[PDB]
């Protein structure tokens, strides 16, 4: 009797507590094997991640890269520029160089061309000048060489007249020496007839 | 009783040793499991501990893309405008290139004006060598002309006053002979008279 109860009441006790100990266990393992679950899918989230992460980099090490050599090339086409431009500063100041000097040869040739100009209308005057008196001296020339002609005719008929006059000294010169002549003898004839009266009026009172 | 407490006693021996072993089963697998969850864990806290590592790193490139794009336009900026100072400096050089390219055709067509302008200075100056040479003559011409005619006019003088004495002797001669005609007339009547006289004393002298 007392050995019986007591011992039955120890069996239920451990088929209790055996019951108490198959609920925690059926509890945990549950519960641990749902914290193996949040840390198996964490550790799977993290995985796609660390992928996701290292290949978002590279692009941006790759984009880096191209940026890095993009201004470098930037940097070297306006070094060309600016270089090219200090030449085209130069090619300007070398234009005006010599547009000054094209306008400084355009004023002497511009200088000469008047002189030129202005020597010849000198030239002009100079020769309708020349000709005018040229013109004028021939018109001297017959005007005097009609004067010798006409001196030249009158002293050429004057000669002819001289001749003339010589022609009727020297007929005339013979007429007066011939009848002189001619005078001489009658003379004679007269100086003789008187000494005829003389012989007859003087031997009249002798012969008889 | 002893039948029936050796089989409950049985029982007691039984169940304790189950339990003994359940516990034993019990802390094993627990400790398999949090040892489990243990590893899961240290996987976890490694990856994630890299995955800051790379999100540290991303964030450094990032600035330093973020730094060259920045800079790539300031060097864009910088290049277009200088393009627009060589390409102003450009077109103002064409500009320059054709003053200076008008201003040539103008020097070298005046060049060639100077050019046929000393050409009629050149033969302007033989015209007058060969019409001043004229006047030279003609003056020279005119100059013994003179010299011709004035001894000319010596001459007909002479001629003049010489035919005007000429003419005196002339004169003289035919009044001398006029005058002697005269007197011979005179000695002719006293030819006649005296021969009247002697026929008149001849015809006496024959009667007596």
């Amino acid at each position: 009797e007392s050995t019986v109860n007591a011992l039955t009441s120890e069996l239920r006790d451990l088929r209790a507590q055996r019951e108490e100990a198959a609920a925690a266990h059926a509890q945990e393992v549950r519960r641990l094997q749902e914290q193996a679950r949040d840390l198996g899918k964490q550790r799977d989230s993290c995985m796609r991640e660390a992928e996701e992460l290292r290949t978002q980099l590279r692009l941006m090490e790759d984009a880096r890269d191209g940026l890095r050599r993009e201004l470098l090339e930037a940097q070297r086409k306006l070094r060309e520029s600016q270089e090219g431009r200090e030449v085209q500063r130069q090619e300007a100041g070398e234009l005006r160089r010599s547009l000054g000097e094209g306008a400084k040869e355009r004023e002497a040739l511009r200088r000469s061309n008047e002189e030129l100009r202005s020597a010849v209308k000198k030239a002009e005057s100079e020769r309708i000048s020349l000709k005018l008196a040229n013109e004028d001296k021939e018109q001297k020339l017959a005007l005097l060489e009609e004067a010798r002609t006409a001196v030249g005719k009158e002293a050429g008929e004057l000669r002819t007249g001289l001749q003339e006059v010589e022609r009727s000294r020297l007929e005339a010169r013979r007429e007066l020496q011939e009848l002189r002549r001619q005078m001489k003898m009658l003379d004679s004839e007269n100086t003789r007839l008187g000494r005829e009266l003389a012989e007859l009026q003087g031997r009249l009172a002798l012969g008889e």
